[PDB]
């Protein structure tokens, strides 16, 4: 049951409709005479940068970069021995209900186009490329046999990136759970510890393979967001005895923390044995400490604390703090979240060299209107377990009725331009979750208003709100370094391309380049925001 | 026929479905101590104003205001003896094809809500209110009997505006052609001169009635755009002998120029009589002088000049220039455009005290791809008569492939944020079309990216691209006064409310206030752009 089981799994994934194949299935050669599209006019970036950041530079060695993830950009879902993820299965069986009639078969075809992508990032003065490794390219069944062609693919991607002057930053796991492990024992809902062994075997292989060339690592991308998806399809089809939709989240939380700790131990041992280069390893946190709706009101103060504990604290306190879950989380979820043993704390405590925040926005916290005490006691309460008002007319709105900032578009309504709150977030995170190597802004970006292929190219490429958000956000990071003394190591924008955005597929556009999904070649065009990003780097790096 | 003909015309308009009646049919006011919604947070306008306008002020008496039009804001289409317009007919008989399933029966109900509207403009520091008079409120048949209740309505509107400290600026005609004149002789396609007499009697009545209180007047709003609409429904149903869909445009152009000249002579004589206050009269021009796609290319340079001649020059050269049509226009359209006589030039030449430009944006001019020369000599050519590439991938795009600026929603894709080109436009207009009283920016605004009946109120009210456009555009007007010495008299944003935008009805949002079309009260909410506008006034008046 090797390539034999691989076939079986793809046959199960493809029962209703097959994996589609890209128009281009060969590594692209950047041609000798390749012409970038002309620059926008000279006045186009006028008015974006304020005089307040005149003369401010990021520290020496600042990582000024872009971020993508394997399943969101690569395509080639079955190429060169790749096994299926939970998402391959979800989008081929539940496309209309869970996947917005898209699938990750092809996405941006970055699997074959990366050389061309890197020549275009080099044109913009980008100096860092954040990627994820597809677990099922390396172990198509999550455990057992190794796919050499997959290990060779990322060698070639890392080598290309360095030639184009992009420092490679690697993420081991960006939500693409191997389907085989889900079917065998329920993957991250495993009540045993085989998920931890299988993850650690995988992390060991990619660290040995790449960590002479990759010296900044993230084990997990946004583990809090990933564990919340384990409450639904396709994970809820395979729960072990004792797991339901509520407990699966907290089972996943604990297994991810274990996987992380054990993986960072192998990373440090490989460094200590001289097998790889001395580098830095952490994981990507997300979300925010919200502002209370009514300053000095203890209920809104409490609900904002509960938000931070469940969205950030539940992973960051064990790793960068006192080595245990927030007491607020323990008191609320009880036995559903397995106790960290002395042995667990042995690996997890101190297992972050660097902090990384996906600092997209900051929220407002209104205490649950039915009362924090009532909400805590009822797991069926829609606001459980944070027990603030979680919906859009509360999360983003002052008591005044006015928003915290610009909204992104109803499909991405969690996203606001909240640049003025960035310094407070960084101050909180570096004091509460201190790391020796400091802190990354590891993801930030805009899903732009009209552009959802409503349009002609000239309307798409002048992306004023994206350009505003990225300049806002970069400006505030500069001031964090210069006014708050933040040890900020980098800024990585999501993303360098419109890509496949999970349940929303290619309808959500996060790129500073447009990808033409009606063109066989999936041709990239720079938006104004890509030139805004380039111009900010030339002006504020050195 | 009097009362009798009014009835007949409404029965013709209402054949398929009647005029709808607002849930509010009484005057809406607010007490002095009424609480407006709370301001945005203190950081909300950070970043919009550039350091290069720090401490610069507009001239003393600068009109800092908003613009609406009777049919786009009032509703009350049949209240107090109003007669039907061509648009009342068009949207009741061809709603699905010509009107996007809307009609001007109700729009924002400004006819009854103006006191509330004025209290809210006062909260923003607005000092000027630009409005149009509905001809068919005054003469329900365009000619014959006068409707006192309609004259009384605008007295009460003008009085309310002045009490709330808004200088009232009056437009006599904003496209709302009386249906009766269209049916009788074809209105603006008249090959007689009854349209000129009927307009002049109307203009005379409103000038005597209001021009003690109103001291800035525009005869016609965007006459070039209005004459363009005379090529289609419902005007093309009633053309006199010898008028086409092509020739209708140029017949309308000529009759409007005559109407204007005769009406300005009445206005000056009224001023000289002392029976109204000494004021200023002009008309609102629109459109732009575009930048050639390939500067120094003779074809794009020519097509840019043809654009200016046919979109601005055809009205402004007779009035503010040498008193004749542009030579490029005459050589192209021939006898479809009636020759101006010595007598016509007698009234028309010098008939603008003030220039007014609806300066929403600047285009790019690409010469017709089939050849400028081939296009001019056709008439069936879709790019005739300007003979540039008229469509969006040409009018807004450099040969580079990058736009001239930020685009508005595809529904309003004619609109770009082209603030950098504003000073060049004002320079060209004041030098080419000089007026003694100077120049108004009489309309500018943004149709914000798909905010329409899709969203929650917090999402609507933080309108970043509207806010950006209005601050951009106010900044450049301020700099035109300082850097170029432009005698700029005012800046009037379109509009103070989401309103009824002709063919698009209430789907296109131009307001710095949201109007809730799912609320019986049509409740107004300030957008951030309204506070941006208020803050700019406080900082730079
Ligand atoms: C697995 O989780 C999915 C994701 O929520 C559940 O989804 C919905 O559940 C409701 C309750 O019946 C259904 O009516 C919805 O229509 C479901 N949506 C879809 C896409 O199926 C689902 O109930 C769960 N399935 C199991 C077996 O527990
Ligand atoms: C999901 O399983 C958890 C246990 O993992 C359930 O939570 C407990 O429910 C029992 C009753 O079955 C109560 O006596 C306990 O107080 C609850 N425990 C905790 C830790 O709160 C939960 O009820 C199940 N959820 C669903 C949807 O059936
Ligand atoms: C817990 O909150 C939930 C949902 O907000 C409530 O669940 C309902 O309970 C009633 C009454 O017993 C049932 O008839 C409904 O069918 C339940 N489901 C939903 C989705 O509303 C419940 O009211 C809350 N429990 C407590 C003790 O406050
Ligand atoms: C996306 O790609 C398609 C595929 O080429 C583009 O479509 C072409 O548009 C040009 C002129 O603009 C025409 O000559 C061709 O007829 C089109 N080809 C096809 C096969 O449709 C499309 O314009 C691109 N879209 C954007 C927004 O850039
Ligand atoms: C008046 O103009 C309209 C178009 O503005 C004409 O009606 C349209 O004509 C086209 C071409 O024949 C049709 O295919 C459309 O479906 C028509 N539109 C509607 C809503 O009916 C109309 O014929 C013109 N009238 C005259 C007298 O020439
Ligand atoms: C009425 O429009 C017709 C088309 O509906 C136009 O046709 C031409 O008339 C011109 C006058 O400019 C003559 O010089 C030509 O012989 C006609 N031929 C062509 C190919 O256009 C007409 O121009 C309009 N009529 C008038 C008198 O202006
Ligand atoms: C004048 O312009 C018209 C309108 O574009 C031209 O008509 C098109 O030209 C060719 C004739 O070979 C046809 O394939 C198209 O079907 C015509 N359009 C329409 C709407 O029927 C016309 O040929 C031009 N005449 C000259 C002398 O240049
Ligand atoms: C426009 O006004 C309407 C009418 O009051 C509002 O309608 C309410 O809409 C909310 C939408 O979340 C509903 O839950 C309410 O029950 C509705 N009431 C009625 C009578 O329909 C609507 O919210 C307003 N919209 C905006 C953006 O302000
Ligand atoms: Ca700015």
């Amino acid at each position: 049951t090797g390539t034999a089981e691989l076939d079986a799994l793809w046959n199960l994934v493809e029962a209703q409709y097959p994996v589609q194949t890209a128009a281009v299935t060969t590594l692209v050669t950047v041609p000798d005479d390749y012409k970038f599209e002309a620059d926008p006019p000279s006045y186009a970036l006028a008015g974006y940068e304020t005089s307040e950041i005149a003369g401010l530079k990021f520290p020496k060695g600042f990582k000024f970069g872009v971020a993508g993830a394997a399943i969101q950009v690569e395509g080639a879902a079955k190429a060169e021995g790749r096994g299926p993820s939970t998402w391959d299965y979800l989008c081929h069986h539940y496309a209309s209900t869970q996947c917005n009639n898209y699938d990750p078969d092809i996405t941006t075809n970055h699997y074959y186009l990366y050389p061309l992508d890197f020549a275009r990032l080099q044109h913009l003065g980008i100096n860092t490329y954040s990627f994820s490794i597809s677990w099922t390219r390396i172990y198509p069944l999550g455990a057992g046999y190794v796919n050499e062609a997959g290990l060779a693919h990322y060698d070639a991607v890392i080598h290309s990136a360095k030639k184009y002057g992009l420092e490679p930053v690697g993420t081991v796991f960006h939500w693409d759970t191997p389907l085989s492990l889900m079917l065998k024992y329920g993957a991250w809902q495993d009540t045993g510890d085989q998920i931890v062994k299988d993850f650690v075997t995988y992390a060991t292989t990619v660290f040995k393979r790449y960590g002479n060339e990759v010296k900044t690592w993230f084990t997990f991308n946004e583990p809090r967001v990933f564990c919340s998806q384990n409450s639904g399809l396709p994970y809820n089809l395979t729960y072990p005895e004792g797991i339901n939709s509520t407990s699966a989240v907290f089972r996943c939380t604990y297994n991810v923390l274990k996987a992380h700790g054990h993986a960072v131990k192998v990373y440090r041992d490989l460094v200590a044995s001289g097998t790889i280069a001395a580098g830095e390893i952490g994981f990507k946190s997300d979300d925010n400490y919200p502002i209370p709706a009514r300053p000095g009101n203890a209920d809104d103060e409490e609900s904002a604390k509960r938000h931070e504990a469940f969205r950030i604290g539940i992973f960051a306190q064990p790793v960068y703090g006192n080595g245990d879950y927030p007491d607020v989380v323990k008191e609320t979820v009880g036995d559903m979240l397995p106790a960290l043993t002395d042995e667990d704390k042995g690996y997890i405590k101190g297992s972050g060299d660097i902090f990384a925040i996906d600092g997209y926005r900051t929220d407002i916290s209104h205490a649950a209107l039915n009362g924090i005490a009532n909400c805590i006691r009822n797991q069926s309460d829609p606001n459980w377990p944070v027990c603030e008002e979680g919906s859009d007319p509360f999360a983003h709105v002052y008591p005044s009725g006015f928003a915290i900032g610009q909204s992104a578009d109803p499909l991405s309504s969690w996203l606001v331009n909240s640049a003025p709150f960035i310094r407070d977030q960084l101050k909180f995170l570096t004091q509460t979750y201190p790391a020796k190597g400091g802190i990354y802004f590891s993801e930030f970006g805009w899903a732009e208003d009209a552009e959802y292929d409503r349009q002609l190219l000239y309307q798409i490429t002048w992306d004023g709100l994206r350009t505003q958000y990225l300049t806002d956000y970069l400006s505030q990071l500069l001031l964090a370094v210069h006014k708050d003394g933040i040890n900020l190591r980098g800024a990585l924008t999501w993303s360098f391309v419109d890509n496949w955005e999970w349940g929303l597929g290619m309808q959500q556009k996060f790129g500073f380049q447009f990808v033409n999904q009606s063109d066989p070649d999936l041709t990239r065009t720079f938006k104004l925001s890509a030139h805004a990003y380039a111009q900010f780097g030339r002006n504020h790096l050195h």
